[PDB]
């Protein structure tokens, strides 16, 4: 209703609505995020501001936006592959060269992030959606937050994101470095897709899902669906201490990560 229509509903989430919107002209589609600034008005002017930012092959295109009154409309780019949640099979995961693939484009895409001083900070497959050829984008910067500006590094110091995909440090420490965290939830969507099921409801030494993994119990039940090779890159990633843990351009590096897979299109 805005120039297009909004033909369906995509991802009725809680600040609104994404609806699949066509132009009746000329029958293009996007994604519009409705959010009614009635039912906050100070995340979402960050949302777009990060959102103009942002330019990159592995995340959401961002084409513009309108006030209409309290209603903000963002416009999207569509994903007509829906969500990496969708491919990942219950208990099963899915196919390693699809996993592997899917992973590269999401470092490419938090590679660029991290490049531009911003932090996504709730990395989980239902906010990686996928293009029509099955390409990765990163999704929703209602959380991102600019963790580097004029070179200079800051600290995070609010606690956000998603439970089972946060960091340890983001649990125990009062402030902490944003990228580590990145790349901790990047491991959790890593296990997801290998084993199709999250280790732990979070990583607290009060979780014995979590206790196990650090005592290195890889006989149990995500960690022995997985495969020697992708797993020891897990050891790496999933490290508790933020400083030891493994950093992007030595992911890039790991054996897994550069072994041969996967077929063309
Ligand atoms: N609820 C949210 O914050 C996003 S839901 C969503 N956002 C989308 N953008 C493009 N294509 C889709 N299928 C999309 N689904």
């Amino acid at each position: 209703v805005e120039d297009w229509d909004l033909v369906q509903t995509l991802g009725e989430g809680a600040y609104g609505e994404v609806q699949l919107a066509v132009n009746r002209v000329t029958e293009e589609a996007v994604a519009v995020k409705i959010v009614d600034m009635k039912r906050c008005p100070e995340n979402i002017k960050k949302e777009i501001c990060i959102n103009k930012m942002l330019n990159h092959e592995n995340v959401v295109k961002f084409y513009g936006h309108r006030r209409e009154g309290n209603i903000q409309y963002l416009f999207l780019e569509y994903c007509s592959g829906g969500e990496l949640f969708d491919r990942i099979e219950p208990d099963i995961g899915m196919p390693e060269p699809d996993a592997q693939r899917f992973f590269h484009q999401l470092m490419a895409g938090v590679v660029y992030l991290h490049g531009i001083g911003i932090t996504h900070r709730d990395i989980k497959p239902e906010n990686l959606l996928l293009d029509e050829r099955d390409n990765l984008k990163i999704s929703d910067f209602g959380l991102a937050t600019v963790f580097r500006y004029n070179n200079r590094e800051r600290l995070l110091n609010k606690m956000c994101g998603t439970l089972p995909y946060v960091a340890p440090e983001l649990l125990k420490r009062r402030e902490f470095h944003a990228e580590p965290v990145d790349v901790w939830s990047c491991g959790i969507v890593l296990t997801a897709m290998l084993a199709g099921e999250l280790p732990w409801d979070q990583p607290s030494d009060s979780c014995q899902e979590y206790s196990d993994w650090k005592e290195k119990k890889t006989y149990l039940n995500p960690w022995k669906k997985i495969d020697s090779a992708p797993l020891a890159l897990l050891h790496k990633i999933l490290v508790e201490n933020p400083s030891a843990r493994i950093t992007i351009p030595d992911i890039k590096k790991d054996r897994w990560y550069n072994k041969p897979l996967k077929k063309g299109a």
